[PDB]
């Protein structure tokens, strides 16, 4: 096509007559210079049958047939590209002084065009993608939908390519890119499944989920988007949705993925597709930049697998608008950030998600540890995940089997106590039907978080001696399913926690459940009955000022929480003494009595009385009712009608006196 | 010099004598092998003048002049790749054999340049932008500055072409990229305007706003930037500007718009300019990624108008940095993001927006409605707007009622009670001369807001049954014009709210005026004389410390807002029994009296007395002052000069009983 | 050794025999024509060795040997357009005739290729970067490792290029790009250093920072990553390094920054490079969106040296994940961003900053100011910076000798009083070994910060008259022995502070040390004996339920921080009676005496008696002990073995009355 079969051994003839210069001489030197000078002489190399290139002295001979002959026979001499010439015949005359042989090409426009135009092969001109890849030198360009061959391999000779995609990759397999340089920029990638699979739509037209098998089935239709494939979790939580699905629409693996195994820093930019997916394997410093709504399929839409080989330092998901799918939206296997928290999602957003919107695989795959450490999950978002929320936790394996094959053994770090030490901040969730988080770790910290309306638990934090700051769990668990709104199974210091919102628990389930954790700054109207924290204290409030709006009194009270859940304990209300629309009020220190609240009172300035209302024991009082020296207690006796008042002697003993006499 | 004359038809000769092969044979085959057995053979083609390549019977023939000959006439044979040549003479002896040879044909360079080069068209060599767009295939460049006339429609077609703009589209008219292809990109546009308009600069040279109507007129300067052209709204924000403002500055329309119609998603990266506009008429999935301070003109800087046809979803303003303009920046219009919140303002920074920061339009523009639903307004900023930092309002109108045509019958949803489902987070506002925040809707879950310094009302929320959180309203109404720093008309429920910073003011009206909401957790300082909520009760918190620094006494200070909300109801507050280190401090429980606080009180440990101090009625007590049983009311008898005790017998009848005697 | 030596001069031999075409003739004509016609003959030029193209007559001649000839001398005959050779022998006969020597018309095709391809010049073709820049119109590409000399000043002539870098850009010192056009898009640059310097790393394998000189010196090694070069300031963090540091590593100044001199809007893009750094000098409206872990050298990784000339508006640092360094990672020097807060930092992510993750070079350099106003720091994060975190101070710490040379006179704004109007929201730090969030200024409104674990200080604030919000300094000062967790010297106001996390304030000093601040609702488990603010008035709180979960009582431990800010000043306990669940508890109003908490208690309902146990002075009462105009004080009289009542008449005449005679 582009190679000529021509005279392989060159012919050098005499200029003034039609004869070859026997015992002639050829010198090769620098461009536009005398080549007779030994210094100007440039290397001139043989090419024997073994591919060697051995230098030889410059005065190359020309035999009596026009070819060039070494001390033996013909040889295929070789110089670099820019070789000058100087023919000298035996006698000493000259024949030629070709200055720059490269200027003698039959078409010397290419020598200039090649140097002032950008190189980019377009796939339309080629029959196979691999053939186009084998020709690209600067950047490929796709101008035609490619029907990829169910998992074909495409090795780009380890080049650096600024691939631009302007057409789909129709197919139902896994196009695999390999051996790309440390500059690749595959962008505009679009993968569409060649097969339209059966999908389910557990939600309805009013944002309200469905946890009923019959309704899920009735919402079973055939289309590439607006749904997802049934998966293991779907018949894990939905009650018996094995028995209501035809085999053909059950356990299929329709998907289209762009696997880029074994590459470093290929920088996948804007990506899209229907039933798409992007599975990086054995990558490092390989980030995926904002992707415009890749509707997922049966595989993780963005899976940063790094099982084999070293860990996965440097895998990012910066930006994104991922949607739908039947398995986790953004996954992470192995992928140790190794200090620097180099990796993890940033600015990500995952609608639907048939699993956690940003999940860090737990347990182990094969015999390889699949947890994720020193990562960074910050400034992200997730909305309406079905089976699991922003599941950060690693080693969340409920099933205990044995030591972890590949990382710290449970003898050193017991499960749910690994020092994976993530970095978290500015998160968000909305409408999650599973659990808002799945965190589990030891000695890590989290920052501003908010879990808005949800149909499941708002937090499942199986941590140990961690710190949670400014958490917000507003109006979560509207389905009433569980009773563990925000659950913490380990010592923790939640501060600035937000709980019940516009929706009212109305005695449903329970709110915060951290019997091993201490929480402070719990703000919001939550019925205190349903709180089970080991400790709780607002140690630091200044000189407070309680206010009451719409009420006729200010309810300042204590409500010992171990004595009785619903029942209180002590209070110092300030009810209006006697209406006095703008007159005054009375203050009373009410205390709970026989299974009743606010029985006794120390009313002060009742009904504008300007005097106290001290209580007294209605009957005889024992000797054990005083525990403090120099104290005065009134107890009444009806028979004599006089008010006795037993007084603990400051000396320490006790005497009984008569205070008021009729 | 473009082509150098050179003879085709290479000549083959012998190796030891100059004679030329006669009737010989040339056999081609794979590298470094015997090229005679079809096992090692490589195809060889004929490249006639027409370019029609054709195969040949393998054994090449050479006439008596050492030239490849086919069918008598000389022919140029072209192989497919590298090959080993074995030239045998008519006798059959090997004239010469070679294993490796390569000489790419110099002909057919256009065929090798149509493929390996990046197609585009520089506008410098085309008369009309439409003519340049017609010839473009997969790229384009604006080298020369264009001069589009008003309404110049440009036809690109399905061409998915990257318009990398390196020049500016000067013109006070509108440029339309009609029916441009899907997946395109536009970068670096620096749109401008031929006519410099008369602008105003309502902010003084140092800072802050000139609320005076006669102050702006001085700023009238006729500069292309540093001002927003006069607008209808300017005639109601500044009272009395109708008169002084000259007619030349009235009714200006100087703006330049890159109107786009009928596209299914085109990025507009780095869309710079001044006096610019970027309307997206009837467009879907188009996102104005990034920007560079386009000092917008009179029309909205980024207006995703869609009321022509379908609802429109996927329109983003992801990223960017906008400034100036007369009408709101980044205004949406009839975009229902769907369930997945596909349209939003994720990331933004607007400066001195003429009307509003992100105003989502309200009511109905023309017959078709002009509202929005299911959009995400996530992390962003709005600096020194004029009217609204974020007018995410829907069916507001304020005055107009009737019925919204095209959204929802007023019967199904009354005024301001629209289900919008906007998700909001990480907002910010500063120096908003008007309302710094405001919307309406039945059910919205707001999150972190952190408004700050403002010269106007902090917020004007008009929702109904919605929950807010981490709302930080700091130092608003710096000019005191409005009587409310926040006004939540509906029965909302705030969940943590900051109010004052340093601009504390006793000249402002009620800072918060939500008459039916239910706030919780008002942390910042505030004059409680200002709150007007329906129920201020944050229930749930631990043991309190009630600290007081550098101040004599520390207090709890209960206050009933039914009673002289300016005066406290009086409560428990310990004082000092001497200089520091005394170790004694008397807890002084109080209770308000007629329009005077702490007139009636009960003390304990008065300056180290180690004893209580019980108040008594100075005059005679009455039954009205008592009601609870088993309690006595010490009242003084001035006549007999002794402490009587009005005792309420447990039996239910009070018997006036003497207590003390002299 | 790539090409095969070959005779370039064309030798012509007749077709049907092996003879040269003696004294023949060549006609060069138009494409696809018969050149014998005198009209079908294009101009034909000689090319000399020197390169002096000259025209000659058409009917070319051939000497006796076949080579072309002109005046008894050989020549190379070239044309400006594709031709159609026609060779005729001396006798007269068409020995051969090529319709198309090249099969295209380069002259005509040159126009089409010029106007249908994307211009660019790969550096491989050019020797010097300056030469490539001169011979480029746009889309310049770097494809070979251009090892620039210590210095390289490149003048681009004002062209608006699109420079790109697919290969390393090695060198040393500081290369200089100059005269870039308004809109360049330098992307993918990758710098390095030709010298591997001796580096240190004060962090062990567990990130437990090092401070002893011996350890840090022991870890001194030679490499480009994993460490930083010592700086003069490094002699302060670790005392004694001046003596123990070997001379070789004592002050090595190595870096590979590219100095973009005077330029406008050269948006740099993804950048990397070991020991690389970058900086802009005298440059406006430029940004460095994104980055890929550029390890720094002796100079700030992203500096903005815009000191000479006018202030540097618009110098953003959007995005990026810089790492390491020895003097800074985002330092700015002189940038007044106007009222639009233009030219700040957004979406950054530092690491192991040698001095600060973000800096503003407070003080003065040369005879010029080095402060910077009206910037914009948001959505950033700096992890484990050594000397400081978000160092944002503008005024010098203690340099009153100068008066802000070229800046607001100290008289106009005293030390640490410059109105900077910075915009700081949504930040974070972690692991800082210095100060987390240092600051200086007046009248500024920082908010929403989440400082995290950091051995050192949580924040050193010198603001005066500033408002804060949502600040969260948690578990800071890990290494202990530091002055304060947070220090706010000024009349500031703070809102929403989080303090202590899961670490114990045992060996630390005052956690909050703002002697003249007015902090609001301080939340979290902080020891109220470690706070030293001037107020905590949080007035605005609602009804509250101070419920305790673990302990056996619920307390309102009212405190006075003037008597003693350690023990207490009176409580409102409510302990349970007869164990939990019995529905019995007694309220205990109390006070302090003898420097022992709970010395006196007026407890109600002790042991479920419905009584009113009251304390009294165990001796004669004193008129001073009573101050209320109407109140009786009980006092015991062991001599009378009875209680007496110190009674004060309403007018004020003291009276004595017995209470309980026996």
């Amino acid at each position: 096509a582009n190679v000529v079969v021509s005279n392989p051994r060159p012919i050098f003839t005499e200029s003034r007559s039609f004869k070859a210069v026997a015992n002639g001489k050829i010198y090769i030197g620098q461009i536009d210079t005398d080549p007779v000078n030994p210094a100007n002489q440039i290397p001139v190399y043989i090419e024997n049958e073994d591919g060697s290139h051995v230098q030889i002295t410059q005065p190359l001979i020309i035999n009596a047939a026009g070819k060039i002959v070494y001390n033996g026979q013909l040889v295929k001499i070789v110089t670099v590209q820019g070789h000058s010439m100087a023919i000298y015949d035996a006698n000493g005359s000259q024949v030629d002084y070709i200055a720059n042989v490269l200027k003698y090409d039959p078409d010397q426009y290419s020598i200039e065009a090649d140097k002032k135009f950008k190189y980019s092969v377009k796939l339309s001109d080629y029959p196979t993608l691999q053939d186009a890849a084998s020709a690209a030198v600067d950047g490929l360009l796709i101008d035609r939908d490619y029907n990829f061959y169910g998992g074909e391999t495409v090795d780009f000779g380890g080049k650096v390519l600024t691939i631009e995609c302007k057409a789909k990759f129709i197919g139902d397999g896994n196009l695999i890119f390999t051996k790309l340089g440390k500059g690749s920029r595959i962008a505009g990638v679009f993968m569409e499944s060649t097969t339209t699979p059966w999908v389910i739509k557990p939600w309805t037209d009013d944002n309200q989920w469905l946890t009923d098998a019959a309704a899920v089935v009735a919402t079973l239709k055939q289309s590439k988007t607006d749904g997802y494939q049934p998966t293991v979790s779907d018949y894990v939580k939905f009650p018996g949705i094995e028995t209501l699905l035809p085999p053909n629409a059950k356990g299929q693996n329709i998907t289209s993925t762009l696997e880029i195994r074994e590459c470093i820093g290929v920088e996948v930019h804007r990506a899209s597709g229907l039933m798409a997916g992007f599975l990086f394997r054995g990558c490092h410093f390989c980030k995926m930049v904002d992707a415009n709504n890749p509707s997922g399929g049966k595989d993780g839409i963005i899976t940063f697998e790094n099982l084999s080989g070293d860990w996965g330092k440097g895998n990012y998901v910066i930006g994104g608008r991922t949607s739908y799918g039947s398995v986790s939206s953004a996954q992470f296997l192995r992928n140790n950030g190794g200090f620097e928290r180099d990796g993890g999602v940033i600015g990500f957003t995952s609608y639907r998600a048939g699993e956690s919107g940003v999940k860090t695989w737990q347990g182990t795959v094969g015999s390889t540890t699949s947890r994720n450490y020193n990562l960074q999950f910050r400034d992200s978002v997730v909305i309406y995940p079905v089976w699991d929320g922003f599941d950060l936790g690693a080693d969340t394996d409920m099933n205990p089997e044995l030591d972890r094959p590949g990382d710290y053994p449970i003898t050193q770090y017991p499960l749910h106590q690994l020092p994976l030490n993530h970095l978290i901040d500015n998160l968000l969730v909305r409408g999650a039907l599973g659990v808002g988080f799945g965190m589990d770790g030891k000695g890590m910290y989290v920052s501003n978080i908010t879990v808005e309306d949800c149909a499941g638990s708002g937090a499942y934090l199986l941590t140990h001696e961690s710190v949670f700051t400014n958490i917000a769990i507003i109006d979560t668990n509207t389905k009433d399913f569980q009773a563990n709104q925000i659950y913490i199974s380990g010592a923790c210091r939640v501060n600035g926690l937000r709980l019940i919102g516009i929706r009212s628990t109305d005695g449903q389930g329970l709110t915060i459940d951290a019997p091993n954790s201490t929480v402070s700054g719990i703000t919001g109207m939550v019925d205190p009955s349903r709180i089970n924290v080991a400790n709780l204290a607002e140690e630091g409030l200044g000189n407070i000022r309680a206010n009451s709006f719409g009420y006729d009194s200010a309810a300042i009270k204590l409500r010992i929480h171990k004595l009785s859940k619903t029942l209180d304990s002590g209070a110092l209300y300030s009810h209006i003494n006697g209406g006095a629309g703008s007159g005054s009020a009375y203050t009373q220190l009410t205390a709970i009595s026989g299974s009743t609240p606010d029985a006794v009172s120390l009313k002060v300035n009742h009904k504008d009385c300007r005097g106290a209302e001290i209580p007294f024991v209605p009957d005889i009082a024992s000797d054990d009712f005083i525990k403090d020296s120099s104290c005065f207690l009134p107890y009444w006796e009806n028979n004599s009608t006089s008010l006795k008042a037993l007084v603990k002697k400051p000396n320490g003993e006790l005497v009984r006196l008569t205070l008021a006499t009729l």
